[PDB]
């Protein structure tokens, strides 16, 4: 039926800089915050503090942001019957403060899909960033599902890829979420990167995938729960861009 | 030890939607339509119609939540805040609303709106001031406001078009008015008001000399919204000075991407 796809949240490593674990991890490893945009605690991550380095939380603000897209769902009567996301931890917080604001905490399980994940070629960094497992993420109070299998695994991403790949990969991994909740609910809610929200619904419209200059030119026009949304064609295996069932979201910063 | 606190209102509307954002919110009827998330799902009916918003705009709702942090910052900090007066502007009395909700303070204190913590009339298009909400109004549309209070400036000894340095010394006579009535009756008094305040308020409780209005103007827009000052008072000497304030700072960007899309 529908099928929405939005952006994660605000990023601490973004509003506070590269060095903005300086800014809240003392010289023992403890939190300690220093702004009030900043959470009142982080996860503990399998390895030290350092695995935030290549995989910053959203801050106080991204979870509002997220929180008022749930919200928003909510009060135009838009149910979402699964929700899956990239695994990068500012993915995983959004979708969950999006349940939160959705009042689906407790009802929905997020599915981590490796293969939502941005662009390989943007990894700020060498290799691919240390996630968090599901199974560890269900433990920081993230309403995540250990069950649920991966279309695309971890060891199947490439580092530092391109543009081929990674639209290609976009492409087989929303044709799989497709698939796979066909016969049990009517909507379905991406929440990953700005890059997926362009690769991931290029071909679902049956239009040519646009070439990379194109497609960098596209993504930096998203913004934060920048929110987009595809209706099913009857059932003919294309899905048209639909007006989207809320608002826009628009904020300026502190001054 | 009393503690003075000032503090500049959250976002406003008409900076992030622009001058016209009245045009896109309300239809010919006068019936608000909201078109964007950060629009608040109501807004205060007035005396003459919506026009009124056009030079006392409301807050947003980044505005709101960035005042009701402060407020839980400073329950957090086990700060006890006895009086909290502020400008007569509707983004000044909703963001110190919003602090009170955070400090769970909303059906103890009552907000002392007071004209003279209005900024710099210079700043105020036209020859005519704003048509303020009254305090009468301001409590029947779910703002904690003090019917009772008397302000020490009222809205007819405002100035229009008022100089630099008559803005400074009422700025400093208003906040002496406002350090002496309290002394009595508690410590810790909160002011919500605007940029310029910070600076105009506290100046020459301090003892220190004001900028010229060129320097001022620069010093004043780099002050964030719910930007957080503090002066503390030497028991009871009438001395002030500047302190670390009790809670963190707040920062944040903004929503990116485009502001216009398709």
């Amino acid at each position: 039926r529908c099928l929405f796809v939005c952006r994660h949240g605000e990023r601490m490593d973004v509003v506070f800089g590269k060095y903005w674990l300086s800014q809240c991890f003392d010289a023992k490893g403890r939190y300690i915050r220093t702004n009030l945009n900043m959470p009142h605690s982080l996860p503990q991550r399998s390895g030290g503090f350092r695995d935030y380095e290549k995989d910053a939380p959203i801050t106080v603000f991204g979870c509002m942001q997220a929180r008022l897209v749930g919200e928003a769902l909510l009060e135009s009567n838009t149910i979402i019957d699964h929700v899956y996301c990239s695994p990068s931890l500012r993915c995983v917080q959004t979708a969950h403060n999006i349940l939160k604001g959705l009042q689906q905490e407790n009802h929905l399980k997020i599915r981590v899909e490796p293969g939502l994940f941005e662009w390989t070629k943007w990894v700020a960094g060498s290799t691919l960033p240390a996630w968090i497992p599901p199974s560890e993420l269900a433990a920081a109070n993230l309403s995540v599902d250990t069950t649920y299998r991966p279309h695309i695994p971890i060891s199947k991403l490439v580092v530092s890829e391109s543009y081929d790949t990674y639209i290609s990969r976009s492409f087989q991994v929303t044709k799989e979420i497709i698939s796979e909740c066909k016969s049990k609910g009517n909507n379905i809610l991406i929440v990953a990167h700005a890059s997926s929200l362009e690769a991931c619904t290029c071909q679902l419209q049956g239009l040519s995938p646009q070439n990379s200059k194109d497609f960098v030119q596209m993504v930096r026009k998203i913004p934060y729960l920048g929110f987009c949304s595809c209706e099913e064609l009857g059932e003919t295996g294309i899905w048209q861009l639909t007006d989207p069932p809320i608002l826009p979201l628009t904020h300026g910063p502190t001054g």
